[PDB]
């Protein structure tokens, strides 16, 4: 297991645009187009994205593309973030992909944002942080998908993804 099969299973695959959870426009894995509730607005920065006229429509190798883009977005993301960097850099593997899992879904700037779970993820305060991270928008609105990450950061095994 490694952070590509970790946000593949997540994310799933989709070659066609589509909503996400909370109604965006999202192509491939997990790649959101926009937040606009404009189906043209979404075909317009796919071709923006992919460099040609997709009328809406990639290719597996275009979605890995787009993925393989965004996983490198959400490490340096990570590394150039003066919150989210010390975080990261006292963990270990497994809990790593973890964090880049949750800035991946949700930005640099909305993990950031977890005051209180970075500092008892610093800490290594493992069960306090699951609790809090779980007192969420996040958690309430994809559970089950939060429930895998949380348990990935808790624990530092890949338990809930095998
Ligand atoms: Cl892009
Ligand atoms: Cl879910």
């Amino acid at each position: 297991m490694n952070i590509f099969e970790m946000l593949r299973i997540d994310e799933g695959l989709r070659l066609k645009i589509y909503k996400d959870t909370e109604g965006y426009y999202t192509i491939g894995i997990g790649h959101l187009l926009t937040k606009s509730p404009s189906l043209n607005a979404a075909k317009s920065e796919l071709d923006k994205a992919i460099g040609r006229n997709t009328n809406g429509v990639i290719t597996k190798d275009e979605a890995e593309k787009l993925f393989n883009q965004d996983v490198d977005a959400a490490v340096r993301g990570i590394l150039r973030n003066a919150k989210l960097k010390p975080v990261y850099d006292s963990l270990d593997a497994v809990r790593r992909a973890a964090l880049i899992n949750m800035v991946f879904q949700m930005g640099e700037t909305g993990v950031a944002g977890f005051t209180n779970s970075l500092r008892m993820l610093q800490q290594k305060r493992w069960d306090e942080m699951a609790v809090n991270l779980a007192k969420s928008r996040w958690y309430n609105q994809t559970p089950n998908r939060a429930k895998r990450v949380i348990t990935t950061a808790r624990t530092g095994t890949w338990d809930a993804y095998k």
